[PDB]
C-alpha cells in the first residue's frame, strides 16, 4: 500500500544538502483553568498584555483559550525552548489557574456561558470577536475549546534548486500540494502515533459502540483522536465542500468561492438580534479560517491581504498541519519526538509521487483516516487504496513507511550530525507492533483510572508546578514585561485611530 | 421576423372543432380611494365579508388593493358580465369610496405607511399577511401598489385531440403550453403596445430620459412594465420542458439572498418576511406570463405542476384598461385568445436563458418607446431591422386566419372584427391605448385623470342593476366566507411561530 | 464511494447492440377501500374472475389487496399501457370502493380483523391461504397490508454473449443492488409518514395524529414497514445460494414451534421453520426463473440458472394513477444495466448485512441536508450528493448507448431529471408527498388521490385490452379454479410433503 | 448579448492549423523611483544607452518613465522570458532605483515638474522631446506617469488562406477592432488594477480613506476612466482603412481653439509642434490601435496605406501588480483566446456614434465592474444583461477556440485559462482589482507600491539572465549610443528650420 519511493530515496541520498535549513513554527492552545478544571472566568491575564497584538501569546476562540506562537525557527531545540518560555512565564503569572493538558476538555454544563475571546473596543478587535460569535452561533461554543497543536513547515530553497523566472513559485506550489496529496493518503499515521483523544465528555455529544461511566465519561477501547472525528468538530471539512489540492488557483477559486456563497443554515440564524450583531454574514464561511482543514497551504499575507490573496500573488510559502492532539505527557503539548517525526513524514510527503485527486477520491482517502481515528488500535485492522476493500493490515504498512522514513533520517542526521531522527524512527517503528506504546492507549489508561477530569486535574498541577519553577532560558521576564507594554500600546493605537463606528466599518468588510 | 406557421393554420382551418370551448378567467385589481384621490384607510368593506376565503371578491397586497376574480368560464360575454356584477356591487357598498382605473397610483408618497391586507389571526391567515410584509421590506410598499389584470387562459382537449393516451396526455399539455410560453416572450410585446396604459409615473416612484412637470416618456406604452414598475433576471429559469422549469423554480425558492438576510428575518419581536430566500414563496417570481394548475388544499404551485402538468396559462402583463369601468375588455379578450392559439401554433426551439434574455430587448423597446415613428426590432439580440408595423401586421394576418376559424364556430364576426380594429394600430400608434392616455396625462395629470375616471364609473357602476349574481349571492357569500374563516381561526391547534417553522 | 467502472463503459460504448432487447414486467398492489377511506370487505370483484388462476389480476396477502401484473414484454410504453387499461376496467368493476394511492394505509386499526386472500378449495388454492395464516401469525396482518411496485427485469442473451456465466452475471447485479440501491428510495421512496397503528426514532406527531419523519423517504422499508437476517444467505455462487435457502427451508424455528401447528383442527402455518417455503425470504432484490408446474423457486433455479431479477425497493407512486411511471422504469433499466457492469466482489453474509447500514440513513433521513453514507459498516464520510452524482456520470453514458439504439434522448432526460434531486432534495417523491400529508394527513391526501384517480380511470377508454378480453379470462380463470377444485387430488399433509 | 458564432467555430474546428504561428509582442511601462516612492531624477540609466534608438529598452514619456519592448515573437515562454531579462538587467544597473509596480503613481504631485524624455541634440530626438513638452502642455505631465501594458498581436497568414488578400486582412482587423469595442470591457474586468487614485489627480460618488486615497468601491481600471491615461471629439471609425486614414490623417491638420491659446512659442521656447487637435497620431489615445511596422521614416497612417493592419495593438491593460514584470501568461493566453474570437464573430460596420454607444459598457465596468448585480446593455440601449451571464456566455466561445490551440499546441494550458477566468464572473473577487483594493485600503497606493517594488527588486537582482547574456546588453548599449552619435554628426539642417519642413 505503501507507493515506492527508491528514485526519489536515492536522489535525496545523494543530495542531503537538499534539506539544510527546514523552517518550522508552532502554535498550542490550551484552556486556563481553576484547580477544579472548569474554565477560568477571568479575563486574559494582564501580564500577557494584549492578546490582539502581542507577537508570542494570543488566544483562540474563547477568552479562557490561550494560544503561544514561537516564530519561525530552524532549530527544534530552540524552538521547543522558546515555547517551554511563553508556558513558563504564563503558568507564574495567572494567579491560581493552571493550564488544561488535554485536546479534550472536562464536562461542561453550558457552552453558551462560555465567553468568546475579548479584543477591545477597535474596529479589528471587535470584527475579531464577531467572527467568534458568528463561530458560536453556527456550530455552538463547546466545540471550540477542544484544543490542538498547529506544526508550522516549510523546505528550504536549497531542495527546490536540486529537484527559473515565474516558474520557481510554481514548482514550489506544486510541491507542496505533492506534500498535501500525500498527507491525505497516508497521515493517518499520525493520529496512530500521537493521537490523545480516546475518549469525550458526554456533555459535548450516535451508533459509535461507546463505553460509558457514570461521570459521563464515554470512550472507544480502540481509539486514537476523537478530537478528528465528527464528535470532535463542527465546521464543514474542506474535503466535503468539494475543495481539491491538484492546483493552486483551483483551490483558491474554491476556497473564495465558500466565502461568497450563501447558506440557507446560516441565514436562518440571522445576521442581528435586539441589536446585537450575530455572525459576521451568512455565507458558507464567514472568512477563510472558518474552512475546517487538517493540512493548510500558507503564505504569509501583507497587509490587508486575505490568505488566499496571499497564496494567488505569491504561492505556497508553508504548510500548516493541524491535526496533531495536545501531547498529554509534556507540559508544553508537544515533544521533540513529534517535530522530528512530522520533519520526516513531512519530507517523505514531498519525495513520494502523488497522482491528482478529485472530490471524491479525496473523500476515498478518508476511509483509513476514520478506521485509524475510531479503531486504530485494533488487533487485525486493515488499512486499503481509497474506497477498495481493505487488506493490508495496518502494522506492515507503519513499517513499510518506516523503511523510508528511516532513509530520510539518515539522510538528515548526516547533516545534522548525531542521530536523533534515527532514534525517532526506531522508538516509533514499536507502535506498530505494539499498540499500548501509543499516545492514546496510554492516555486512555490513565482516563479509565481518573476520568478525564481526573487526569486533566492531576497533569494539570503537575504541570504547573514544572512551569512556574523553571528558570526562563531565552526570553528573560524583562522581555514579558516589554512584550507586555509594546502590545498594550499597539492596541491602544488600533483604537485611537479608528475613525468609522462598527457598523459603517463593517459594511466593507462583512 | 415573425415565423412561418402556413403548415399549422393550415391544419388549423381542416380542424375548427378543436378550438370550441376555451376556459377563461380574468383578474383586476383597483386601490378604494377617496374622492380627493388619497388612499382610503378604512377596512375592506364590510359587504364583502372575508377577504381570506371569499370565491370572487379579495385582496392583493394591500388593505386597500382589491381584486376581483372570476369562476372560470367558457363564455365571454358571461365572465366579463360577472366581473362586471362583481364591480356593480362592490361600488353599491364602499360609502363614498370608488375605484382608482389606472395601472400607476397617485398619491402615495416613497414609504407612505400602507396598511398591508389584513386576514384575521388564522395561521394561513397570518402567512399571507407575513408573505406581504416581505413583499413590502424588500421592494417597497409602493411598487405593491400598482395594479393590473391578468388573462387565464386554457386550450380545450379537444384541440389536443385533434393535434394521446393516458400518461402521455399530460406530457403533451404541458409541451403545448411550455411552446406558448416561448412564444409569448418572442413576440408578446405586442400586447404593451396595443393596450400598455402607463406611459407616466408620479415622482414617488422615481437614467430614462424623462420629461417633468409627472414624469414620462412620449414614446412609452407600459411603463408598469419596465424596471420602475411591477418588476422583480439572474435567475437561470427556462421554459423548455416541465421538469427542468420546476427544478428552477424550487431551486429558487432554496436560494439564500444575502441582500435579503440584510433586513434580518425579525427586527424587535416582529417577524418582518417568511424567509431570507431569493423567492420567499413561488408567487413572488414575477413575471409576464406563467405556467398553473390549481393547487389542491396548502400544496404549492410547483407541486402542483409536477403532479399534474401545466393546466391553464396566466398573462400578467395587462395594464389597467382606463377606458373600461371594470379595468378590462371583450376587444382585449378576444385579441388574447387569438395571440394565444397562435402562440400555440407557431413552432418556437428551445431556448437557453440567455436566448431568453435577448427577446427582451423587443420588450424593452416597445415598452419604453413603442410609439416612436420609425421604430424597429430584431430576432433577439441581433441588429434591429424590422419596422415595427410591418411586423405587427405580418403577426395579424395569421392572427386573421385564426380568428375565421373561431368566427365559424361560433357563429358571427367578432374576432374578425377586433383584427381589423387593432391591426390599424400598426399604421396609427395614436389608436393605442397609450397614445390616447397620455394626452389625458399630459393635461390633467395622472391624479386629475384617475380622479374623473373614478367618479365617472362609479356613477355608472351605482345604478347598473346586476345581471347574473343577486344581491342575495353576496350575501349568503359574505356569510359563508366569514364562516369559513373562524371555521379556520378555530381549528388552529399549535401557535404561529410553530406553524411557521414546519412551513417557512 | 462509487467504483471505477469506465472500462465496462467503454466496452458497453463500443458494443451498443448488446443491450438490444431488454425485458420488463410490473407488479403493482393496491388496497381496495370505500370511499370514507375504510378497507372493503367484500371479497375480490367477480369482474376481475379467479384471483387464484387469472394472468393479469390476482390478490396478494388480504382479500383486499388487489394485485395487477404484466406479461413479460419489451417495449415500456406497452407495458405501462397494459398496466393502465387493468386498472381502468378495474376501477369501473369494484362498485364504489377504490384503489389506495399510498403504500402505508390508514384507517386500519393494529390487530383489526383483515380477510386473508381467498383462494377456493384445491391444495393449491388453500395452501397459498394457509401461507398467509402462517404470515398472519408470524408477523402480524397490518404489516401485510403495505403495498409497493416490483420491477422486474432481464437483459437480452446478446448481452451475455458478448449459462452458469448468466448467473454468475445476475448475482453481480444483486450484489451491486445491496451496495447501491438506496438510490431508488431516495429519488423514489414515498412513505415519510406512517399511521399510529403501526407503533426509539425522532417521531413527530400532528394534532391529526399522524407520525413521521421530517427527512424520511421510505418506512416501508424501514423495520417497522414491510421487513425481517441472520440466516448467512449469501449472492456469491448459484448452487451456495440455493443451499442456504434450501437449509432455510429445514432449520426449526423456536419462536414459530410456539405458535403451533395445529390449533384445534387449523393448521396456523405450513410448518415451524425459518422460512415456510422461499417466498418469505423479504429482501430488496430476488433472482428469479418462472417456473413449472409443482416446482418450486429453489429447484427452477437450479434447473436453469437466474432467469431474471426482481427489484423490490419501490413504493407506491402517489402521483400516478397506476402507482409506477416511465421515469422509475427508465431509471431502473439504467440502474440494473450499471449494476450488471460494475465489478462487485463476493460478499459474505455480515458484509451483506453492513449494506443495510446506509439504506437505514436514507430511509429514515434519506433527505437531511448534509447527510453522509459510509461503506458497509464504517464512518459516514461521503455526502450523498456528490455520491449520487458521481454514480450518474456513469447512468449518463449507458443512457446514451440506450438511447442510440432506442431512437430518441428519453432515456438522457431521465438523468437529467433525476440528477436534479441531489442537488435539491424537495424535489423527490418524498419531500413531495410530505408536504401534502402535512396539510390533510395520509388519510386526507390517499381519499383524494383515490377519488380522482378514480374518476380519471373510469372515463378513459381501452387501449390494448377490450372489455371482451377481460370477460374472456374472467370466465378462463374461473374454469381453471374449477377445474383444480375438482381434480382428484392426493391427501394434503401428502401433498404438503410433495412440495 | 454576445453573438451567436457558431459557424465560425465549426469552421475553425474544421481548420485548427489555420491557428499555428501567431505573433506576439510586449510593451511595458515602469516609474524609475527611490525606496521612498519619489520620482527618481536621475537620468536614463547609462547601462542602457541611448533611448533614442536602443531595440528592447527606451523611455516613454518622462525621463524616469523605462519602457521595455520586446521583439516580435511567436513563442510565449521565450516572450515572457525575454521581457524578464530586460527587467534583471535593468534591477541590477540603475543603483537603488527600483521599477513602480502599479498602473497608478502615488508620490506625484500635480504640475510637478517632471523630466521629459531626453533625447540628444539631433533632429529626431528634439523633435520627441518637442511633442513631450506638448502633451505636457495640453494634458499636464501627470496624466503621462500613469503607466500601462500594451499586447500586439496577429493572426499568420495560415489564417487567412484558410479563411477563403492585403484587403481581406485589413478588413479582418477592423472586424477584430469594432469587436473589441463591443466586448473588450472585459479585459478591465478581468486584469484592471487600478480601483483607486490618489488625490493628485483630482462628480463620482470616489469613497476617501483617512490616509487620502480615493477610490471607487467596485471599480476595476481608472487608468481608462477620463481621471487616467484618456485625451474621442474626432469621430473616426473603424469599418473601412481609407476611412480610417483619411479621419485620422485630418485629425492632425485640424486647428483647436483651445491650443492656439497655449501659443506655439513663449519667451523664446517652444511649446508643442503644431496647435491642431493631434499633434502626430500617436496623440490619438484608444484603447485599440490597428498597426503596420513603419519603414523609412513613415508615419503611422502612411504604413497602413501602404501594406495594410500588419497587427493590432490592444492598449487597455494595467500594470499587473502580481508579476514582477507587469504582465502574465496567463494574461497572454487570454488575450490570444480573446482576439482570435474577435476575428470570428461578425462584426456589422458602426457610425461614429455606435461607436460611441459601445463606451457605455465600458464606463459602467471600469467604475464599478464588479458591482453585484451589474447589466450591460447593447449599445446604449436599457441595461438588461447580468454581467456574470454575459462573461459566461463569452465563455463558452472561447473555450471552444481554447481546444482548438490546445490541440495544435499540445497540453491544456488555453482550457486552463479558460477555467480560472470563468470563476471571476462567478466571483468578482478573484479579479486583479478587488485584490489590489483590499491591500490598497490597508497600506495606501504609496505603501502597496513601494512593499512590491521592493520584493520585486530583491527578485530580479537576484535571477540569472536566460536568453540574452549580459554581453548583448553591452553590445546594445554601444550599437545604440553609436547610432545616436551618427545621427546626431548626419544632421545639416538646424533644428528650428528643419522643424518647419515637418509643421
Ligand atoms: N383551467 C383553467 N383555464 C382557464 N382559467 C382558469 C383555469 N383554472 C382557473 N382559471 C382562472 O384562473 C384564475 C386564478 O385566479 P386567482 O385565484 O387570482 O389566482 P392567482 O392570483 O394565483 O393568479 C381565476 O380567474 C380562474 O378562473
Ligand atoms: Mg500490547
Ligand atoms: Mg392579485
Ligand atoms: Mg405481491
Ligand atoms: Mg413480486
Ligand atoms: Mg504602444
Amino acid at each position: 500500500m505503501i507507493p515506492d519511493v527508491s528514485q526519489a530515496l536515492a536522489w535525496l541520498e545523494k543530495h542531503p544538502q537538499a534539506l539544510k535549513g527546514i523552517q518550522r513554527g508552532l502554535e498550542r492552545e490550551t484552556l486556563r483553568v481553576n484547580a477544579d478544571g472548569t474554565l477560568a472566568t477571568t479575563g486574559h491575564p494582564e501580564a500577557l498584555g494584549s492578546a490582539l497584538t502581542h507577537k508570542w501569546i494570543t488566544t483562540d476562540f474563547a477568552e479562557a483559550l490561550l494560544e503561544f506562537i514561537t516564530p519561525v525557527d530552524g532549530d527544534i531545540e530552540h524552538m521547543l525552548t522558546f515555547m517551554r518560555d511563553l508556558h513558563r512565564y504564563t503558568a507564574r503569572n495567572m494567579g491560581d489557574e493552571r493550564m488544561w493538558p488535554l485536546s479534550m476538555p472536562s464536562y461542561i454544563a453550558e457552552g453558551q456561558d462560555i465567553e468568546l475571546a475579548q479584543y477591545g473596543t477597535s474596529n479589528t478587535g471587535r470584527f475579531k470577536t464577531l467572527y467568534r460569535e458568528g463561530l458560536k452561533n453556527r456550530y455552538g461554543a463547546l466545540m471550540q475549546t477542544i484544543s490542538g497543536v498547529h506544526y508550522n513547515f516549510s523546505l528550504p530553497m536549497a531542495f527546490w534548486q536540486a529537484k527559473s523566472g515565474a516558474d520557481a513559485k510554481e514548482k514550489i506550489s506544486a510541491g507542496y500540494f505533492r506534500v498535501i496529496r500525500n498527507y491525505y493518503r497516508f497521515g493517518w499515521v499520525i493520529p496512530y502515533l500521537f493521537g490523545a483523544s480516546p475518549a469525550i465528555s458526554s456533555s459535548f455529544l450516535t451508533s459509535l459502540p461507546f463505553e460509558k461511566t457514570e461521570s459521563g465519561m464515554y470512550y472507544l477501547p480502540y481509539a486514537t483522536s476523537l478530537r478528528l472525528s465528527d464528535l470532535g468538530y463542527t465546521n464543514k471539512s474542506q474535503s466535503n465542500l468539494g475543495i481539491t489540492f491538484n492546483d493552486l488557483y483551483e483551490y483558491v477559486a474554491g476556497l473564495k468561492q465558500a466565502i461568497k456563497t450563501p447558506s440557507e443554515e446560516y441565514a436562518k440564524i440571522g445576521i442581528e438580534k435586539d441589536g446585537k450583531r450575530l455572525q459576521i454574514n451568512s455565507n458558507v464561511l464567514q472568512i477563510e479560517n472558518e474552512l475546517y482543514a487538517p493540512i493548510r497551504p500558507k503564505r504569509v499575507t501583507r497587509s490587508g491581504e486575505s490568505p488566499s490573496d496571499a497564496l494567488l500573488r505569491g504561492g505556497i510559502e508553508y504548510i500548516e498541519v493541524r491535526s496533531l492532539d495536545i501531547n498529554p505527557f509534556s507540559p508544553i503539548g508537544v515533544d521533540e519526538q513529534q517535530v522530528r517525526f512530522l520533519d520526516l513524514f513531512m519530507v517523505w510527503c514531498a519525495l513520494a509521487d502523488a497522482p491528482e485527486m478529485s472530490s471524491s477520491e479525496l473523500a476515498c482517502t478518508r476511509v483509513n483516516w476514520n478506521r485509524v481515528i475510531l479503531e486504530g488500535r485494533k488487533p487485525g485492522l486493515t488499512l486499503g487504496i481509497g474506497c477498495e476493500t481493505a487488506q493490508f493490515p495496518l502494522p506492515q504498512v507503519g513499517k513499510d513507511l518506516f523503511r523510508d522514513l528511516k532513509r530520510v533520517a539518515q539522510t538528515l542526521d548526516s547533516i545534522n550530525g548525531g542521530e536523533a531522527y534515527q532514534k525517532v524512527c526506531d522508538e516509533l517503528v514499536a507502535c506498530f507492533d505494539n499498540p499500548d506504546l501509543t499516545f492514546s492507549a496510554r492516555i486512555l489508561r490513565s482516563m479509565i483510572d481518573t476520568g478525564i477530569g481526573g487526569t486533566g486535574k492531576a497533569f494539570a498541577e503537575a504541570y504547573r508546578n514544572l512551569l512556574r519553577e523553571e528558570p526562563l532560558e531565552i526570553l528573560r521576564e524583562e522581555d514579558f514585561v516589554a512584550e507586555r507594554e509594546a502590545s498594550e500600546r499597539r492596541q491602544q493605537e488600533m483604537e485611537a485611530a479608528d475613525t468609522e463606528p462598527f457598523a459603517v466599518w463593517l459594511e466593507k468588510h462583512a
